């Protein structure tokens, strides 16, 4: 379990890839992989798109179960469901959408709920279709997750950024 490799070390708790999120999570099948969900878990696009097809609709039919029963969930907060066949289980976390004008200070509190695994394999929370500065999310996730975060960037162009701006934030 939890055998990543090619990861670049940013901190002693944060890596960074250059990779699919699904296709990390086949290969190590992870305790926890993170998805970047949205308050109704509706998995449409993006990350949470990727992890749902993968599971062939599975993920959606047991969020739709969750929904239908405890309600959404907070912009900040996670809940913790199956991982089907990507990981043990999966940490829906909402970050803020700023697309929305939803607060941006929320996405410390997005990000705190890594907090509660030893291990994560995760992706930038609350960019793409979430509409943040990716640095700035990078930003947050160095300075507020204590544990082990696996972080999954997809875009090249991206990962790019994030690394070559983590080397001159220091
Ligand atoms: N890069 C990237 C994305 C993304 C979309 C789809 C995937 C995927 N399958 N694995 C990893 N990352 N990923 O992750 C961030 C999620 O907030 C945004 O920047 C997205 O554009």
């Amino acid at each position: 379990v939890n055998s990543f490799s090619g990861y670049l070390k940013l901190t002693d708790n944060v890596y960074i890839k250059n990779a699919d999120i699904v296709e990390e999570a086949k290969k190590v099948k992870p305790t926890v992989v993170v998805n970047a969900a949205n308050v109704y878990l509706k998995h449409g696009g993006g990350v949470a798109g990727a992890l749902n097809k993968a599971t062939n609709n599975a993920m959606q039919v047991e969020s739709d179960d969750y929904i239908a029963t405890n309600g959404p969930l907070k912009v900040g907060g996670s809940c913790v469901l199956s991982g089907h066949n990507l990981a043990k289980h999966c940490l829906h976390v909402v970050g803020p959408n700023v697309n929305k004008g939803e607060d941006i200070q929320l996405l410390k509190s997005a990000y705190e709920n890594f907090n509660q695994h030893e291990v994560l394999l995760a992706p930038l929370l609350s960019a793409g279709i979430f509409g943040a500065d990716p640095i700035h999310s990078l930003r947050v996730c160095v300075d507020t997750v204590r544990t082990n975060v696996y972080l999954a960037v997809f875009d090249k162009n991206l990962y790019d950024k994030l690394v070559s701006s983590f080397l001159e934030m220091k």
